[PDB]
């Protein structure tokens, strides 16, 4: 069911700070190797007032390299797919949410995603488009009343060397019966590959893969 | 230009706990007294999975009675109107968000609202639906970046005894130019008047009345 | 009733904030049924405090607050024996302070036993360069839960120049014995201080507190 | 290079937690740059206690982290004068914790002084129902901000039945002598009782910890 390349198409409705937009993007990627390449358009609303980056790990997590020892919630759901929610709770109080229904057809993914973010300080980092990038992050990934939740401790690396926090809350939802995994972690790093002045256009990367913790047990 | 008697028509677009939905409604009320009714009608996603109390504190400030020695940033900003932004985190991690677009044309508001619901437990009191009622409130507003932010304590009276808390964070942002209040109060109380057996249909009412402190300084 | 409409209080505090070890002792007095009451503050160690004294006031008693009759009073019936209470004070910048009090009586006399801890203050923010000027008055919200109380309330201190800093209160308030649980209920403050020295060494620090319920009529 | 192959260990915390006044005493040793440690904790005053014993866990010293050669180590470095830590610990169902700890050194021991407090735990969470197994093992983001190092680090209880219970910690790490500040980087740790009495007035404790930058790539 999940192909070794797999197609994306996506449509994000958004509201930040009360500025409406509307997003498209087109891409592909490689599930079992937990690599991914989306191009993204807006196409409503254009130019963004805010930071482009608050919006990017919302542009799937079946695009991750499992390991044949921890079970994989994301690529187990399929056909029938999946929908996932998460809070981004930002150290200056920004708060966004997401939620995003994750379909497939044939050998394509499809995503209808909607994102809400509230409550930026105007001189603050995202709505002066001072962040650089998210720093690679490690989540934690743990069942709760049989769906899986994974949280995040996120940063943001801004123009000048400091760090602007986020704390990630998700979760991820199958819409079929499968078999649930243990704790484990999924290490990621998201990158703009490329972007036009205003961020109209950008070009998305994210390598994700996971693991047990890397430290033997010693109290066994 | 805000008159004794206002009218309301209202569109929300909501997605909780992965449900769409789509709630109209219309109804009217009296600014200077801090009072109004609402009529809402669920249009898209009926029957709601979800207890409808979540929604309700998103269904205008206008509808407030100040007293004259406090500026009421709301009024001031008609016709033009304003738009707010509201967090919404309850206790055992739901998350919602919330905005609202508030315009005006002759003697009717206008409302654009969007709603989203995130990380509701499945067995909590949003997603079991045993919410009773919001618990009258005082919500504290302040002025920062010069528009106003109100903050307050929520808590629903749950089915069984006992509440569930919930911390409301909203930013108000006028269209034009307004005269600032100092720090002040808004007591509350919303309350459900009527619904049909899954709230598909909703008589709404919400009382609010700002004040300073009842207490004297030494 | 073993609550007197006058009682003294006397309290010792050890506090930790931003690393700094610090002790104070206060005596004073107030009227309970009234909901008044006015404490001496002094730092016998760790002065002169690094950070803005009112962080600390409001953790310098429920005792003294104005309970209409229609309201179950949770505090005053605690007594002899007392209460404790715990409380987090979670501020907009990520600093987030503990406390703890543990409250008896002999005679007359309320006794407090105090410990206080303030972590992770940005070194610019107003807390530690002292830029408050006081708390605003406040209304905490009351509830049972687990069978004790609970207490709520969004606090701001006003700073130099009229903006605010906001930090969210969460008070757990716990008989040592078992005690009628009140309804749902306000409790309106008014924190001040009166006096204080150029290092706040010394103050004088006065509060007002009375509940009710809703002024606003039910449909 | 006062920080030698193997170091001892000696310790105070006082504490509270639900209205409960404790004292634990220990002592150990640990290899610095091997990143591992032993404590033996001994309850003073206040036992049995009524509550959890991992929620102190972490707080009985970065120094005993394995620090490679391309990330600066601000620990380390910061002896023989030492360190204060300063951290909250904001638990999923409203227990919050605080604690401070002063870490000071004479000859090849390290001492440190340490407060805890515990608030509002509820009565019949499973920490104040003794529920918890042991915390996963963890990664700390840590990051520089105002001259001094924080780290921030989503924990996880595992609880009697399998489930688990959230706890975010952010921290606070303050060297008392200039020392070359780090980039962003991780800290994986697995920290583990190894041994305990029946009322867990004896605790013998260990904790694996090791920095590392992301061991994804960049596509950048």
């Amino acid at each position: 069911v999940i192909k070794p390349e797999m197609k994306i198409k996506l449509c994000m409705r958004g509201t930040v700070n009360g500025h409406n937009f509307v997003i498209e993007g087109e891409g592909k990627g490689n599930p079992y190797e937990g690599t991914q390449i989306l191009d993204l358009n807006v196409t409503e609303g254009a130019p963004l007032p805010f930071a482009y980056d608050i919006l990017t790990t919302v542009f799937n997590r079946a695009f991750t390299k499992y390991p044949a020892d921890i079970q994989d919630y994301f690529k187990q759901t399929f056909p029938e797919g999946y929908h996932w929610e998460r809070s981004m709770t930002y150290e200056d109080q920004g708060i966004c949410t997401a939620t995003s229904n994750i379909s497939m057809r044939g050998d394509c993914f499809f995503y209808d995603i909607t994102f809400t973010g509230t409550n930026f300080p105007p001189n603050g980092p995202v709505m002066q488009k001072k962040t650089l990038k998210w720093e690679p992050s490690t989540e934690k990934m743990y069942v709760r009343d049989g769906v899986l939740k994974g949280d995040v401790n996120m940063a943001l690396l801004l123009e000048g060397g400091g760090h602007y926090r986020c704390d990630f809350k998700t979760t991820y939802k199958a819409k079929k019966d499968v078999r649930l995994p243990d704790y484990h972690f999924v290490d990621h790093r998201i990158e703009i590959l490329k972007h036009d002045k205003d961020y109209n256009k950008v070009k998305l990367y994210e390598n994700a893969v996971a693991r047990y913790s890397m430290l033997p047990s010693q109290a066994k």
